[PDB]
């Protein structure tokens, strides 16, 4: 069985823990709790692989940053989130990719780039500028709903299609 | 994620465009305007690779400007399409064909050969006679109907497959 | 094609016979009871290969110390089973891996923990605790039903895959 | 796209030309027309994998058995078959595989029993046989049926699993 290490990063109050807790336990997270750290273990096949998907859920409040550093060296992939509802935090992931290079110096690390609480009818960011961006990225781009439950599989199972390839035809 | 430059090429009427349409807007055409350059993305994941489907919708038609001579160049991978239902359409195909091969200098390149129409119950290119092109060729040949979307992910995916498959040169 | 040699092994009335009989039997087989040992065989294709599956019903009762050490010996990989609600048959677990990890010689041996009986109403055993020991193993967790023959396949299969991954580190 | 040379052989009267006919028109052929050998070409999806099948069918009259050398030469791999009420065809086999490995100079050659006429209640070879045949061999075992196309294309395509297993065992 692989074991996967995802990180979900991202600006503040985005909807990172509720991305995470509806993929592990499938229920909706209305508490607005944040958050300093915190693990989460998943066992899934993916495309006909036995994934352990280790999670770990960041702080994203403006601060944390210093381990913003350590988990970005130990990050195998991570999910870069922003809100559909939010410019800054749209603004900002140019900032947390820029971190994560630094850290691991590598130009080419997964990342996918989460669009997320899609089911809010009221977006100041279009997917047309998401996709803009994440393709001068060169990454995915997934736009979800913690609150439905839509493309939350997807996310995470296209950051682990996104590691995977990248230990492997990666060269 | 890998980006993927496909090029629909052929001969006016033949249904690039219609079957274009259907890869991405999911639906049928029976109106689009005559083309000479219009592109289209498409975000996928075949055979668990997340592909970025980078698709140029060509034109044939009557006038049609400057457009052949370099796409080809930056074109990856080419879908020929012809109608079964024009005899005439089919005989094109060879020439698109010969110019594809002098402007990438080889007979490297990666195509497919499409039959479109495979709804009407007036066919004028037989099967037989298609695959036998194709055959000499040395490439995959796949009838489809934009009408009822028969095959046209295949046609696609079948590209993107020889791309990949392709890439392995002297490695 | 290739021949994976399975050993089933578990605490008395697991429910071993009958998981291995619906893999093959295809059918919840009760009472086919304890103490008589019989190998079962099955070709089936997992992710395009073609398998022979041997696999060796062992009769946990008037068990270990038995000629066990024979089988752990010729076994690939081994179905480590125990009941949902059966405190102790979870317990075993531990000695039944340790016996393996002694016979094999190696502390990396394919495997995979199954809690069968999902069905049961009357837990006693939470999925919690059984994924955070295999997780501790760093072995795969599938809950089954030989009974409504839920899960019985994933199980199996998760099992090839795992004997699959690890011939990779020989070399 | 992947081409592969599979090879239909056995005694004569078995069903290999209307098991490759299924295959390759789907229709049942009623008649029994004697083979010298034929050549047909099948384009197919396998795993994901673009394949083109070239499908040669022998003779099964002893009468041109002096071509079987040249075919056993060329071909990747043996379709072997049997009828399901014919014990000598079933003893045939034998001498098939027997010459396949001196020609080929191999123990390992793609193969893949088939035992034909699933739809026959006269049948004299029970499955059992064939199965611990195969398993002696090694190879795959496969019940089918040209009249009513069950197995045929599981016959086929677990050939070309075979061939390519086979020839992965080098990259
Ligand atoms: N409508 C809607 N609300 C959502 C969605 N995702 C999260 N929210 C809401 O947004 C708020 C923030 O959610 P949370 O998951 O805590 O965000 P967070 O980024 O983890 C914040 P922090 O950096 O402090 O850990 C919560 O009130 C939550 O219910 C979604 O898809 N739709
Ligand atoms: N029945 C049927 N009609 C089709 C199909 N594909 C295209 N057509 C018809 O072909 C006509 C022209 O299709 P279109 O895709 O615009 O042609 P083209 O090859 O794009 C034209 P151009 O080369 O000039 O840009 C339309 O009326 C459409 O209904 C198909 O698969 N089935
Ligand atoms: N409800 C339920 N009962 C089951 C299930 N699997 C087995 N059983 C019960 O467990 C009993 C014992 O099952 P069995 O398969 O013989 O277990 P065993 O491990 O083979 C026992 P032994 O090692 O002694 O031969 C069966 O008689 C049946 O009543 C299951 O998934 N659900
Ligand atoms: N019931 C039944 N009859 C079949 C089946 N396959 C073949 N037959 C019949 O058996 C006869 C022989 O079939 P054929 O495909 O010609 O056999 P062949 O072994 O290719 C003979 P040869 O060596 O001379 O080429 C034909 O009458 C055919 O219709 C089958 O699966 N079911
Ligand atoms: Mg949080
Ligand atoms: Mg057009
Ligand atoms: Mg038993
Ligand atoms: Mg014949």
């Amino acid at each position: 069985m692989t074991e996967y290490k995802l990180v979900v990063v991202g600006a503040g109050g985005v909807g990172k823990s509720a991305l995470t807790i509806q993929l592990i336990q499938n229920h909706f997270v209305d508490e607005y709790d944040p958050t300093i750290e915190d693990s989460y273990r998943k066992q899934v096949v993916i495309d006909g692989e036995t994934c352990l998907l280790d999670i770990l859920d960041t702080a994203g409040q403006e601060e944390y940053s210093a381990m913003r550093d350590q988990y970005m060296r130990t990050g195998e992939g991570f999910l870069c989130v922003f809100a559909i509802n939010n410019t800054k935090s749209f603004e900002d992931i140019h900032q947390y990719r820029e971190q994560i290079k630094r850290v691991k110096d590598s130009d080419d690390v997964p990342m996918v780039l989460v669009g997320n609480k899609c089911d809010l009818a009221a977006r100041t960011v279009e997917s047309r500028q998401a996709q803009d961006l994440a393709r001068s990225y060169g990454i995915p781009y997934i736009e979800t709903s913690a609150k439905t439950r839509q493309g939350v599989e997807d996310a995470f199972y296209t950051l682990v299609r996104e590691i995977r390839q990248h230990k492997l035809r990666k060269l």
